[PDB]
């Protein structure tokens, strides 16, 4: 398949490929604040990331992705909405050319400057591509970027995208931390939804947390740097890699908060 973010090849054409794309519980949605419901039955989020193992960092042509060793239970999400235990295999972010864009989700129809996706998956189905094939097989913490004050924990990744420039390229990323991602409060919003990329398969518990983190201008200048193409063809830079917003059908989205 031959999918990306561009005019030609992008979220209005992946249904063709793709015709879960027109499905009943797609991602990503507007969060409206004043519809989701706080829900006091919603356990607190329990992310347990202290031995996470990060192995490698990859441009895939679309994002970059961090990639950890998911063989046992070393950085696991349970709690809140998620019956069970979730393991973190990778991470990555969607962003914007510029900083009013760049998010999946939206929170009354606001858009942030980018959006980090923490992907698990149910630890019952065994595998990851076992896991993509059930209802509740994945979970996605998702995090809002606004730009302002630096991020330390993000700094590592920044420092290595001149190494990953292009399609395919991968380097070393080995001992990060990705508590460092995190905002202060755990306070989230959940829906049942699906992947934002192609195959865009609807497997996802979607956690998204209500606390933006501050990136410097500079952090995300550097995201904007990357390239969606290989070596050796034209350069098109790695900016507006996010999907809008899709309808919300029969969903209802729950608040872990008052
Ligand atoms: C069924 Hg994913
Ligand atoms: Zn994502």
């Amino acid at each position: 398949h031959h999918w990306g973010y561009g005019k030609h090849n992008g979220p209005e054409h992946w249904h063709k490929d793709f015709p879960i794309a027109k499905g009943e519980r797609q991602s990503p949605v507007d969060i409206d604040t004043h519809t989701a419901k706080y829900d006091p039955s919603l356990k607190p989020l329990s992310v347990s990331y202290d031995q996470a193992t990060s192995l490698r960092i990859l441009n895939n042509g679309h994002a970059f992705n961090v990639e950890f060793d998911d063989s046992q239970d070393k950085a696991v999400l349970k709690g809140g909405p998620l019956d069970g235990t979730y393991r973190l295999i990778q991470f990555h972010f969607h962003w914007g050319s510029l900083d009013g864009q760049g998010s999946e989700h939206t929170v009354d129809k606001k858009k942030y400057a980018a959006e980090l996706h923490l992907v698990h998956w149910n630890t019952k189905y065994g595998d990851f591509g076992k896991a993509v094939q059930q209802p509740d097989g994945l979970a996605v913490l998702g995090i809002f970027l606004k730009v302002g004050s630096a991020k330390p924990g993000l700094q590592k990744v920044v420092d290595v995208l001149d190494s990953i420039k292009t399609k395919g390229k991968s380097a070393d990323f080995t001992n990060f931390d990705p508590r460092g991602l995190l905002p202060e409060s755990l306070d989230y919003w959940t829906y049942p939804g699906s992947l934002t990329t192609p195959p865009l398969l609807e497997c996802v518990t979607w956690i998204v947390l209500k606390e933006p983190i501050s990136v410097s201008s500079e952090q995300v200048l550097k995201f904007r740097k990357l390239n969606f193409n290989g070596e050796g063809e034209p350069e098109e830079l790695m900016v507006d890699n996010w999907r809008p917003a899709q309808p919300l059908k029969n969903r209802q989205i729950k608040a872990s908060f008052k």
